[PDB]
Formats: C-alpha cells, structure tokens, sequence
C-alpha cells in the first residue's frame, strides 16, 4: 500500500523486491524529470528514492508530509538537507561503500590520461595523419613522481592501494589522521595541505562537499602548485574553485585539471554556476566525465539493493541500517 | 669534432651536452626528415643518433663509410641489420629498458579509457550539453573482472604489478611461463591461449612481435571471445589483425579495442597495411595513442642522455656499454 516515489530508472529486479512491500510509481525511462513533476508525484508518497539529480530542502518536505523516508542512492548527500528531514521526522539514508571502488577506477583512469595527453593522442591517431613516432605527447607518469590526496576516507584509500606497484611516492592530508599501521601499509605520509599542493606532481581530490570544503582549492591554494602539476577531482564541483583552476591553467602554472563533476552540479548553493564554463570547456589540457564514477551496471544494481533495502526496513518501522539521521523508537 | 646527425628532436640538455664533444647536425623539428634527406646528412658524419622510425639496411652504411657509431634511442632493432653493422665495423648501441614501465602506466589507462567510454563522455560534456547525472555510459570496470595477460615478459608483470589492488582475477598464457613464486606473488593462474580468450573480460597484449606471433589474434581468436570483451595492444601492431578487430568489433562480440600501436608500422614486413582502416578509426568503441608508450618526459631525457653517452663512448674509441654487437 504505501506510496514509493522512484526518480530516475532501476533494475527490474528492484522493482520486484519492492512490489509487493510498496507502491511503485517509478520513472522507467532515461530522463531526469522536473523539480515540479517529482513534487507532484511525491505529494502523498510515503517514500522517495532519490538520485544525484535530486535535491531535498525544508520547502520540499513541506509539500510532502507523509514522506517517512528518503533513501538515496549515493554517497554524498550534500543536496539533503539532513536538519530539516530530521524536523520533519524522516529518515534519510545513503550508500557508504558501493560507490568506492569504480570511481577510485575512474579517478586513476583520469590521472593517467590527463598526464598523458590521451584527448589528442587519440584525436591524432583518428585524423588518420599517424605515421609512426614522433618527439610528441610527452607527458607526467606516475613512476617516481609524488602523489598527492586530500581526503583519506573511501575512495582516499581505495585509489591508494591501487596505486601500490606504481613506483610513486604517497601523501595525503585529511581531516582525520591514519593509524601509523595504514599509513606503513599503504606507503602514505601525512603533510599539511600547503605542503600537499607545493610538493604534489599528481593531485587527486577525494573529499565530501561541506562548508569547510567549498571552494577549498582556490586561487592562494593553487598559486602554490609546482608547474605543471596535474590535479583530478572525481569528488564533488565545489571542492574547487573552477574559475581559478581556469586561471591556472591559462598562466600554464597547473599542468592540467580531470573532472567527473561540476560546480552547476552542486543544487543545495543558490549561487551554483547554472554551466561549465565554455573556456573550461575547451581548455587543452583537461579531461572530463559526465558523473560517471559510479556507472558500471552490476554495480548500479547494488547501490538500488542497498537503497531499496534501507527504504523497505524504513517502511517496516526498523531503523535503516544506513540512516544518516535519528528518530525517536520506542525502547524494550 | 667528429660529425653527429640526430635524427629526430632532443631536449636542450642533449645538445648542451654533446656539442662540446660533437659536430651537430639537428632536427630540433617534429618531422621525420626523409631517408635520401638522412642519408645526405650522414654522408661524412661519424655518428648517428637514431631514434623509431629510422631504418638502416647494408645499402644505407654503404652510403655512410665514416660510420663510426649507430647510437639509438630505442630498444628493438628489427629495424636494424647487426649484421650489416658489424661487417662494416660500426657500433649499433640500444638503450637500457627505461620504457616498459610508462607504456604499461599507459596500458591500464587505456583499459580503463576503453572500459569506461572516456573519450565519448569527455566529448559529451566538452558538447555544452551536460545537466547533470543521467542513468548512462555505464561502462565495464576492473573489480571483480577476469583480465588474461597474452605474453609475460616485462611489459605483462609491469602491468599485473600495477594491477594489484584492483580486485580483478587475474591469469595469463605465455611461451616462457613464470615461476611458482612470482604466480603466487600476483595471484596470475596459467592458461591456454584458448582458455584466456574465452574467459577474459579484458586481455591485456604483452607480445614481442616474431613469424610464430604473426596476426596471432586472429578471427579464430577473436570468436571464441567472450561478448563485450575489451582488448588491449600496446606491445606490437600485427600481433593482431586489425580487418579481423574490426570485423569483431562492428559484429558487436568484442567490446571495445584500445592500441598504441598499428600494423601499419611494421616496416619488416611486405605485405603490411598502409595505413589504420578509416573504419576502424570511426569505430565508437575504440582508443587510440600514436605509440606513445614511452611518452613520458622523464623517461625520454634519461633515453636520450644514455644514446648520447653510448655515441661519446664509441667516438672517444672505448666499447659502449650497451652494445648490441660484437
Ligand atoms: N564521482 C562520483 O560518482 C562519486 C562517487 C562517490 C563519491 N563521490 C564524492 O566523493 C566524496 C568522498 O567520497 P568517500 O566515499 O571517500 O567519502 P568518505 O566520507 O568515505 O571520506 C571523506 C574523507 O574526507 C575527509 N575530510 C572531510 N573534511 C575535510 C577537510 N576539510 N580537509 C581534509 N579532509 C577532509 C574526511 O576525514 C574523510 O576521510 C563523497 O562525499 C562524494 O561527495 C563522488
């Protein structure tokens, strides 16, 4: 019987663990519906799950009282208000583990093809003008070169072990320190993020999207970077300050910038750029992916599962088991 | 000052370094000057620095009787009669193996590249188009994938080395097997060149080519592949048969091909393409680097440096240390 609001498209085996518990109003298809249409479906829903594309305020919830939980299938949640779901008595649950390792894949994937011009190696080739080597492309591997995280939580540590057996030297700055056990197993040195950003040939973004963390690689930030230095932000837009990574790029100061994400991308900031600026755009060394950290379908499956399972205990009265928040429950 | 023609572009430091010893005569340009161009400039040289797409046959030393030293900046030398060298009292030096490590580094990330669609998702948001996450490009990672390694010299344990951590299974086929240490070190089961064909989400090439690898994967080959099954080729060109990829790729059972290296390059053999099929290089699910394997700045300046001191050692009348003759 109760109402479960679908945003964007999943896995016929998840609707069928959800229909006899549920019902279904779903979004078959490959579009991201309206602010307005989602608003209107979810008006009596006692349930939600929601997708990168969704963004849940204090409004929001005003407009759907019977919302008991919103299970959302990803990691970062930045674009929920937690506060006011908590103000209104919703749960709200996220995805902690499955998104890890494909965009700790991509990530890795960026950095090689950033530093190894890959955009234009390949345009080249397919221009059909190849005619065997040239003195050309010559780039930044990862061979003896310093390899720079901040953040060290999931994907910190997952791009960290994929990179054992890659001849680099590994440094992080993180809000919370590795146990010394990690850090000898990993190869990872703790420094300052000044020190990150002066030292690092490869930088690589792996932190959440808060109020400390916006626009954290700014202008003074990326002045200290040595010349040439590659930085990949598969994380969250507003980590960084696009414009000024713009900058560097032009004055030739940052090597290259690799994003899976974007500023426009981020809907809890009024202020968002509504567009990737077409200079960015067209900048030559860059290399972009449309969100993609997560999208391998065996995995997709898992991270509907993992929703769908948080949103049916939800519905059964249970605490989630990956709430974000808290509710009153009664005691024994 | 004995006379030096280097063939193809240095880094500053290279002529800095050799001017004081050698005549130079550059091509600080990003052309390969023609052979009857090379062989004008050598005529009266003492030493040459060649690099890739040079090569020099009997007929080329004939022209060149003041030899003294080919000094190359590269390590195979099927291009290269020894022999003819020899005969003619001329050094042929190579370099020590400082590129198997950045084309591997290259290799994975072409799998991934190829895995994931990079370059129509780079192209998709570059488009203006982007709004945001959509439910597509969902590609193919490495985690939990089967990825067999065709061969298994330095290029194939360069590659498994980096691929640790990764999650994936991992198992190869080769000539000269590895020992029961080093598999166990990697976690790499041994198969049969059928069995890796069949059972490999991704194949990873780490081939030398020679008449027994001759268009080894061919459609035979390529049919028993599983469907969607990504390839990849950064150790030599006509190990595979590129019409037979292409055939595969367009019949949709194999996924995806990556290289970094094209028939059209192997200049030993006759019957050689000309070029890369148009079709081919149209395909959607393809990724191409122009052999830039070694392309790794670092890496090119120590290729370099170790040429120029092989070319001074043979000048000042000493053995060079990387000698491949006599
Ligand atoms: N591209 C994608 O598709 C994709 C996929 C998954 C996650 N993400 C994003 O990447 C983010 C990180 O993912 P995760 O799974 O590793 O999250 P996580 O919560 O496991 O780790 C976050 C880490 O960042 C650190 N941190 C927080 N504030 C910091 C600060 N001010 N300075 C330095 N370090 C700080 C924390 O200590 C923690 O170790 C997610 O929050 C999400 O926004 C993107």
């Amino acid at each position: 019987l109760p109402k479960l609001v679908i945003t964007h498209r999943v896995h016929e085996e998840i609707l069928q663990l959800l229909a006899p518990h549920c019902e279904l109003i779903t979004n078959q298809t490959d579009s991201t519906l309206t602010r307005e249409e989602i608003l209107r479906r979810c008006r009596d829903a006692q349930a939600m799950m929601a997708f990168m594309p969704d963004r849940v305020d204090a409004d929001f919830l005003q407009a759907c009282p019977e919302l008991r939980v919103i299970g959302c299938a990803l990691k970062g949640f930045d674009n929920f208000d937690v506060d006011a779901c908590t103000a209104r008595g919703v749960w709200l649950t996220f995805v902690p583990d499955l998104l890890t390792v494909p965009t700790a894949e991509l990530a890795i994937g960026l950095a090689v093809g950033l530093g190894r011009h890959l955009r234009a190696a390949d345009a080249f080739v397919r221009s059909g003008q190849f005619r065997g080597w040239q003195p050309r492309f010559y780039g930044t591997g990862l061979d003896n070169a310093t390899v720079g995280f901040l953040g060290m939580g999931a994907i910190g540590l997952a791009m960290a072990d994929r990179l054992q057996g890659w001849g680099a030297t590994l440094q992080y700055h993180a809000a919370k320190a590795l146990d010394t056990q990690t850090e000898q197993r990993l190869g990872l040195r703790q420094v300052a993020c000044s020190e990150l950003f002066a030292s690092s040939d490869f930088i690589l973004l792996a932190l959440p999207l808060n109020a400390d963390t916006l626009h954290l690689v700014n202008a003074e930030l990326l002045a200290l970077v040595r010349p040439g230095a590659l930085l990949v932000n598969p994380c969250r837009g507003s980590v960084v300050d696009e414009a000024a990574v713009l900058a560097a790029l032009e004055r030739g100061q940052l090597g290259g910038y690799a994003a899976d994400v974007f500023e426009m991308e981020d809907w809890a900031r009024a202020d968002r750029p509504q567009q990737i600026d077409p200079a960015l755009l067209a900048h030559p060394n860059t290399l972009f992916t449309p969100h993609i950290g997560s999208a391998v379908r065996a995995v997709r499956l898992e991270i509907e599962r993992c929703a769908a399972q948080n949103i049916l205990q939800a519905l059964a009265g249970e605490r989630p088991i990956n709430a974000v928040n808290r509710l009153p429950k009664a005691n024994p």
